[PDB]
């Protein structure tokens, strides 16, 4: 039974903390880019 609990959550903790990385990455790669090309392409204003 403890064999069995010991799989059992690291079957599920690394399941997830693997899954969870990688929904993660969706989440906050867009954070930084969203807003820091929104300032980068507006400022264009200023290279024309």
């Amino acid at each position: 039974s403890i064999k069995q609990t010991r799989l059992q959550q690291l079957n599920k903790i690394q399941t997830l903390t693997r899954a969870n990385l990688q929904a993660q990455e969706e989440l906050r790669q867009k954070e930084l880019d969203l807003l820091e090309a929104e300032l980068q392409y507006q400022q264009q204003a200023d290279g024309q």
